[PDB]
């Protein structure tokens, strides 16, 4: 998807400002097709190099953005050899998608900023940065910009206009303004106050989100820069530019920006980028090859936001380092920069066409008053607008808001502490969930089962093994998690030497005299002891099994230690050797006093082996089984090695189909992906790797949809590629559930429609939902809550549509003769019946049984529409029949059809219609809520039946006994006759008919019959799955 740039500078004053001022009022059309708007402003045709208002052309792009160039304080090919030194003839830059874009006079075009990797910078000229040169420092600071993540504040004045113009937000305002013309102020205030409260709450939530996002990212530290002279000074982290000599302190913390090592090595603790916390050795970069692509040297480049544990000095005053990536183009900036700026119509057009048809149905009947009635002399303008706006209820968006906030409160009662009610209705339609082995799926700590070899619960064996195991702790427990777990497993308690005494030994304690230091070059940790227990002391040292085995030639060597090691490595186990060497007391005293290491490490003897396991939570397996039972496909994404991820997935027990992995090969312009095994078709599932996933992005000749559909386990996934994977998965109209606890998946969580974070910090800031529990058992609960919310929203929408249609038809029938159903009656029908019913019908939740059928994802199913149409025809037909019956029957006095105003309210025509229509809303409210399949049984939840019974009883009383409420309400007394009995019989027969219709339609018996056999392919996945399943 290519793009271009065009623009022109501001014009002189004159008629241009007049026309710009003119565009103030008619800019309502600027939302769509901005080409006319931009061409109607001060944007003439000029050169491509003297442009000021940069805009994007319509080169296979939609919704072009707009930006303003930033002025420059002062004005005056080798693939960007670094065209930027000094002051050029003209300097212009602008902000776009984070990193700014610089202008190059020689290229005559806007060249996107790229690192030295794109320019193919040779290594011969590198490795020579000994601090800042004589070149001006401000030039680099200005061109690259500050090393701070800029996030707009988005205050109230610049935020209201952005999120105060929605389709159902202008119509509501028009309806509110309409009421002031013809009284009815009581209803307007109720909507106005709730709308204002909702707007204020939304603004406050947006402001809080912006504030917490801005405060989350910030750099405040002082770094040391090695000057080329003979002095060093401290500088802030906000003035870091590439090509600067960085000095790493021996006890440094976080990494303000990316840097490359040139001398020495230092341990790293990458935790915000990779799930595994194993330290990685990063050495210098002595090389003389060609271009440095910064892709094949991951073992020498430090990423931003990485903690350093220990650093080793080298020859010279101190270690040296260089800066190669900083600003918005660094690793940390890229993840953040991909969130701020970056984030069918068939049903919408059908709905708008239906609304237009409904509006034009009544638009001509209203003007027909001149035919069968006397015109009110230009008073129909207000009446016509009222009829137009009554076709839908102004509180339609608010109808589901009560259900959404009730569901949010129910969730907040226990488990997830929701912050704002949103994205709940769409959360029920969940079919895939992403999990990571570390953090949530497995315990963070490392547990040791014990020593397998002897040449089960602890304390069983007797001998020097217990002393060796319990004394190997070089660092005292009290004055990493693995050491704590190891010391806890043995069951002992720890806290000549001050605080180096052992407990739980029947004999005198074995006290360690000195502890050897840990070094990167040497992985040996030896401990020397000496005790008066009339036994020769022993020396214990731990290290890699290979080294001890190789250097244990003089003594006995292990047998059959290769195949076991390979199997353990393939299974994810880590093998560590426990070497030992006896030493008498006298030589040991001198060895400890003189700090001798060569003499004690010359010969050793292994005693046992130790391994670690993830120790996954037991509660995970039932949750996974329940999730899979509902035809939900589970996928695993993690940055750990594929060897551990595959075995963890296999040990989960969810399912064991054929498993194969793609083997990575040497780099090549054309790459082939072969198969593997643990040609005959089977149920094997695809499993990609890290490099292959990133290589497939550039070209996708085939297997693009066929891979993600069967994708099961992904390993070594980069933090940036997770967003791309989420976008690719969502391109097929699919819902992806991103779950994690680290900060390396914030972009994926934001992109994903629904996500769960198990950490109170980091992911909690951006994740829509925050979980206070460290277990994955909440996903089924969230899915059930979303499904229940969607069902309740659908039921509420159906009820609101039915009520609106009934009200519109009742108004239309009465419009034939001069009537308006009064004012108090209308106010009661609106406020009382609607509010008391809608709220009470949306306070139910799912049961403890998980089903298989999932709710429809849209309100386009034919059964519901057919049922609604049948109900509408039935109600209108019964109303017409009742009107005909009451008209043919001889009544007391003819209606006064002289005055065309609501002054003759007392009459027999309005009384028989208002009361008859009142029961319809209550009847329909109790026949639109689903029962057994999704909601709880109706009888169990009975806050609403009592209210409905009371309302029906009071309505029957007021429509039976004269003088009860006929004074204030526009009702007329009726002589005691058999009309009431006939009305009650009609109501009862309609009730039973509607109930029978609902009961028969709920089973959806005709659905299967009508499904034989129109092929349905309204999906991007089922069509390909059908073809795949053929073979
Ligand atoms: F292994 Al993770 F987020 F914990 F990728
Ligand atoms: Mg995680």
């Amino acid at each position: 998807r290519l793009s271009g740039y065009c623009g022109s500078p501001w014009r002189v004053i004159g008629y241009h400002v007049v026309v710009w001022m003119m565009a103030g009022i008619p800019l309502l059309l600027f939302r769509w097709k901005p080409l006319w708007g931009v061409r109607l402003r001060l944007r003439p045709c000029n050169l491509a190099h003297a442009e000021t208002l940069v805009i994007e052309i319509r080169d296979k792009e939609d919704s072009s953005w707009q930006l303003f160039t930033v002025q420059v304080q002062t004005e005056a090919e080798g693939a960007w050899k670094d065209v930027s030194v000094g002051q050029k003839r003209v300097l212009r830059y602008y902000l776009f998608q984070g990193q700014r874009y610089i202008w190059i006079e020689t290229q005559q075009a806007f060249y996107q900023v790229s690192l030295l990797d794109h320019g193919r910078s040779c290594d011969d000229v590198h490795r020579s940065r000994h601090g800042l040169s004589l070149q001006d420092q401000m030039v680099r600071k200005a061109i690259y910009g500050p090393n701070v993540i800029s996030i707009p504040v988005k205050s109230y004045p610049q935020l209201l206009v952005d999120e105060a113009l929605n389709p159902y937000y202008g119509f509501q305002a028009f309806s509110i303004a309409l009421w002031l013309a013809d009284h009815y102020y009581w209803y307007a205030l109720c909507i106005f106050l709730i709308s204002s409260i909702s707007i204020c709450l939304s603004l406050y939530k947006t402001r809080k989100q912006s504030q917490t996002l801005r405060d989350m990212v910030k750099l405040s530290m002082r770094v040391c820069v090695c000057r080329p002279g003979g002095e060093e000074e401290w500088v802030d982290s906000s003035e870091l530019v590439p090509g600067d000599c960085l000095v790493l302190p021996q006890e440094g913390g976080l990494m303000p920006c990316d840097a490359a090592l040139v001398a020495g090595e230092c341990m790293v603790n990458e935790s915000s980028l990779t799930g595994e916390s194993i330290p990685v050795l990063k050495t210098a970069l002595p090389e003389g090859l060609g271009p440095y692509c910064a892709e094949t040297h991951r073992r020498h480049t430090l990423f931003c936001g990485t903690l350093i544990l220990q650093a080793r000095a080298y020859v010279g005053p101190h270690v040296l380092a260089v800066v190669t990536r900083t600003g918005f183009c660094t690793a940390k900036g890229g993840l953040v920069s991909s969130i701020l700026h970056p984030r069918f119509y068939k049903h919408s057009m059908k709905f708008v066409a239906a609304l237009s048809v409904l509006a034009l149905l009544g638009t001509i009947y209203s003007i027909f008053i001149l035919y069968r009635n006397r015109v009110p002399l230009n008073e129909i303008v207000i009446r016509a607008l009222d009829l137009v706006t009554v076709v839908v209820p102004p509180a339609l968006p608010a109808a589901m808001t009560v259900c959404t906030l009730y569901a949010q409160s129910r969730l907040r009662r226990q488990g997830i502490f929701c912050i704002h009610p949103l994205r709940i209705n769409l959360g029920g339609k969940l079919q895939l969930v992403c999990f990571d082995k570390t953090g949530t799926l497995t315990e963070d700590g490392l547990d040791v089962m014990g020593v397998v070899p002897l040449k089960e619960p602890r304390r069983l064996p007797v001998g020097p093994l217990l002393r060796a195991l319990a004394t190997c702790h070089a660092l005292s427990r009290l004055q990493d998690p693995m050491d704590l777990k190891m010391v806890e497993s043995t069951g002992w308690v720890l806290e000549w030497e001050p605080q180096l005494q052992a407990m739980e030994e029947p004999p005198v304690p074995v006290s360690v005299l000195h502890r050897f230091p840990f070094s990167s070059a040497l992985q040996r940790m030896s401990v020397v002891v000496a005790w008066p227990g009339a036994t020769q002391p022993e020396a214990y040292v731990k290290g890699s099994p290979e080294l001890v085995a190789g250097l244990c030639n003089p003594e006995t060597v292990p047998t059959d230690f290769a195949q076991m090691l390979q199997s353990y490595t393939a299974a994810g186990y880590r093998v560590v050797a426990l070497a030992s060497k006896p030493l008498p007391t006298v030589p040991s005293l001198e060895a400890a006093q003189q700090l001798t290491r060569d003499t004690v490490e010359g010969d050793l003897s292994l005693l046992g082996l130790l391994v670690m396991r993830n120790l996954l939570k037991p509660q995970t397996t039932p949750v996974i089984q329940a999730l899979r039972r509902t035809r939900i496909r589970a996928v695993m994404v993690t940055g750990d090695n594929l060897q551990t991820a595959v075995t963890v997935a296999r040990g989960c027990g969810m399912v064991a189909p054929q498993e194969h992995l793609i083997i990575v090969h040497a780099t090549h312009p054309e790459r082939g992906q072969p198969a593997s095994l643990e040609p005959d078709p089977r149920s094997r599932h695809l499993a990609l790797s890290g490099p292959t996933f990133g290589i497939i992005v550039k070209h996708f000749p085939k297997l693009l949809p066929k891979v993600l559909v069967q994708g099961t386990v992904f390993a070594r996934m980069a933090p940036e590629q997770k967003t791309e994977l989420v976008c690719e998965l969502q391109k097929l109209q699919y819902c992806v559930g991103m779950c994690g606890d680290g900060a390396n998946d914030c972009g994926a969580l934001k992109a994903a429609d629904v996500g769960i974070s198990l950490s109170q910090a980091e992911a909690s800031v951006v994740s829509p939902f925050t979980s206070s529990m460290a277990s994955i058992e909440c996903v089924p609960m969230v899915i059930r809550e979303g499904r229940c919310s969607l069902d309740t929203s659908f039921s509420v929408f159906k009820y609101m549509a039915l009520y609106s249609l009934t009200q519109f038809i009742s108004v239309l029938i009465l419009y034939t003769i001069n009537t308006n159903l009064g004012d108090l009656q209308f106010l009661a029908i609106d406020l009382v019946i609607t509010t008391t019913v809608a709220v009470l019908m949306s306070r139910t939740g799912p049961a403890l049984v998980l089903g298989r059928v999932r709710p429809p994802g849209a309100l386009l199913s034919v059964p519901v529409l057919s049922s609604l149409l049948l109900q509408m025809v039935l109600v209108t037909g019964v109303q017409l029949g009742g009107y005909f019956l009451t008209l043919a029957q001889p009544w007391f006095v003819p209606l006064n059809r002289t005055v065309a105003a609501p002054d003759n309210l007392p009459n027999y025509e309005n009384t028989v219609v208002f009361s008859l229509s009142s029961f319809q809303y209550l009847i329909l409210a109790a026949a639109v809520s689903k029962g057994a399949p999704f909601r709880r049984p109706l009888y169990t939840n009975v806050p609403f039946l009592v209210a409905l019974a009371l309302l029906s009883s009071v309505l029957v009383g007021l429509v039976l006994v004269p003088g009860l409420l006929q004074g204030p309400l526009a009702l007329r007394n009726i002589t005691d006759t058999g009309f009431k009995l006939l009305l009650l019989g009609l109501v009862t027969l309609n009730f039973v008919g509607a109930f029978m219709l609902e009961s028969v339609l709920d089973q959806c018996l005709p659905a299967c019959l009508r499904r034989l056999r129109p092929k349905r392919a309204s999906k991007k996945r089922f069509k390909q799955l059908e073809r795949e399943l053929a073979e």
